[PDB]
């Protein structure tokens, strides 16, 4: 129960400061089929930043649960492809551990509309 406006203005700004925290730019952008024929073998809802703004322009995150259920898509979906010694998975975990405070501090400010 609040207005459409700020919720998306506080989106936009809480996608953003996730994307900060992937320095490498790993997550910007689907995983690429070209360079890994196989991932939609075992990925069965792929997720990654660029579509998230596509999502959240689109009016598909109207409560702050399902932005953050898509977020958690692009860490476990990494988790799940790839092996535990890997930069990419550690990048995963490291990307879920400081999107937690982000995340946690975006939804309080959702909470006071
Ligand atoms: C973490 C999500 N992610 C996975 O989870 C995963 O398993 N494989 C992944 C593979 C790629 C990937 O191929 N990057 C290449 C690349 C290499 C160097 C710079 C650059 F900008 C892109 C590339 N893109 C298109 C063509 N080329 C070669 C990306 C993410 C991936």
């Amino acid at each position: 129960e609040m207005q459409l406006t700020p919720f998306l203005i506080l989106l936009r700004k809480t996608l953003e400061q996730l994307q900060e925290k992937d320095t490498g730019n790993i997550f910007s952008e689907p995983v690429p089929l070209s360079e890994v024929p196989d991932y939609l073998d075992h990925i069965k809802k792929p997720m990654d930043f660029f579509t998230m703004k596509q999502n959240l322009e689109a009016y598909r995150y109207l409560n702050f649960d399902d932005f953050e259920e898509d977020f958690n898509l692009i860490v476990s979906n990494c988790l799940k492809y790839n092996a535990k010694d890997t930069i990419f998975y550690r990048a995963a975990v490291r990307l879920r551990e400081q999107g937690g405070a982000v995340l946690r501090q975006a939804r309080r400010q959702a909470e006071k509309m």
